[PDB]
This record gives structure tokens, sequence and C-alpha cells, in this order.
């Protein structure tokens, strides 16, 4: 049976913009895609998904998370889809997503995230879209460089300054990127991989409009207008670091 504030249909449980503060109880334990997006949880609950077995979609976006619970998804084998986006995460717990191994999409976007757990990514073999817009990372979480059935990857509004040399490079189904609002260095030597692998992959290079418009030069050095993908070796300098 459903929960008094929500609404249910077959293994849907819509729990969507219904000013929640926290999961309410009674979701059935059969459910699949459970949405809460939209609602005012600003906190969660420790072990208030470990019942919920069955679960293939989460929406826990548009609230006002800070923090996860350790081990809170831990039993979501099932999972495939998970939205987080537009939180005010400033930190992820240790392993958070390891259980998950049947993930295809994460979307991070619009938090505040610094910095991520070390291998963060590893167990999420089956990822197609990892979406980290807006966020305030300063560096690209190696881990991301072995998802090779991403697809889609948003890093555009961080506080990146470089891509490390080869992360792209098995990023072979990759179709969109996005790599604007970043403060690329490129005073600094490092930032010729990027510029190199921005030249050699235009088309997938997006800025956002509305929607993906493809623009390789979309991705800017810092305190310029000028491309990164225009950036010369010669203006380079190893010095500079």
């Amino acid at each position: 049976g459903c929960p008094s504030q929500c609404s249910c249909r077959g293994t849907y449980v819509d729990c969507d913009s219904r000013r929640l503060a926290s999961v309410p109880a009674g979701i059935p334990t059969n459910v699949q895609i459970l949405n809460l997006y939209n609602n005012q949880i600003t906190n969660l609950e420790p072990g208030v998904f470990d019942r919920l077995v069955n679960l293939q979609k989460l929406y826990l976006s548009g609230n006002q998370l800070q923090a996860l619970p350790v081990g809170v998804f831990d039993k979501l084998s099932q999972l495939t889809f998970l939205s987080l986006d537009e939180n005010k995460l400033t930190a992820l717990p240790n392993g958070v997503f390891d259980k998950l191994t049947e993930l295809t999409y994460l979307n991070l976007n619009t938090n505040q995230l610094t910095a991520l757990p070390e291998g963060v990514f590893d167990r999420l073999v089956h990822l197609k879209e990892l979406l980290m817009c807006c966020n305030k990372l300063t560096e690209l979480p190696r881990g991301i460089e072995r998802l090779t059935h991403l697809t889609h990857l948003a890093l555009d509004q961080n506080q990146l300054k470089s891509i490390p040399h080869g992360a792209f490079d098995r990023l072979s189904s990759l179709t969109h990127a996005y790599l604007f609002g970043n403060p690329w260095d490129c005073e600094c030597r490092d930032i010729m991989y990027l510029r190199n692998w921005v030249a050699d992959h235009t088309s997938i290079v997006m800025r956002w409009d509305g929607k993906a418009v493809n623009d390789p030069d979309s991705a800017k050095c810092a305190g310029t207008n000028t491309p990164v993908r225009a950036v010369t070796e010669a203006s380079t300098s190893p010095s500079k670091c």
C-alpha cells in the first residue's frame, strides 16, 4: 500500500513536489521507481532505503541534502538510474556507489562537491551518463578514465584547471562532453593534452543553450575569451605549473 502523501501506480511511487521533509513511511517493498524530486529533504535517515531492494530508478534531485548516510544505497543492487542533482552535497560517503554495479545513469549536477572519494566510480562498469556540472571540482576524478561506455560526460562550471594526460583516451563512446565554465590554465604545458583532445574531437564538445550545441570553442582559458583548442605549445611553459 501507498504512502498517504504520495501516489502509486504499479511499482511507481510518486512523491515528487509534495513539500516533504523526509522520506515517507509505507513505501511498498515492491517499488521499482521512487520519485522524491523537488521536496525539502535536508537529511536522510540511515538505512531509509534498505528495504526497497527492487528499486531500479531513484530520484532524489531538487532537495536540500548536504550529505548522504554511509551505506545509504548499499541494498539497491538493481538500481540503474540515480539522480542527486540540485542538492547541496558537500561530500559523498566513501564507497557510496560500490554496490550499484548495474548503474547506467548518475546525475550529480548542481551540488557543492569539491573532491570525490578515491575510486568512487570503480564499480560502475556499465555507466553511460556521468553528469557532474556546476560543482566545485578542482581535479578530474581519476576513475572516469575507465568508464568506457560513457556517452555523456558533464564537467562544465567547475574549477578544473586541466585534464590529466590521456584521461579521455578510452572513452570511445562519448558523444557529449561539456567542458565550458572551467578556469583552464593555458599558461601551463599540461593543458596541451586537453588542447589536442578537443582538436581531435570537435564534434563531441558541447556548449549549453537550453540544450546541447556542438561548439569546440566553448572551453576557454582562465581570464580570457581564448578557446583552449587555439592554444599553441609555444605559448605554454612547463615552468608555470
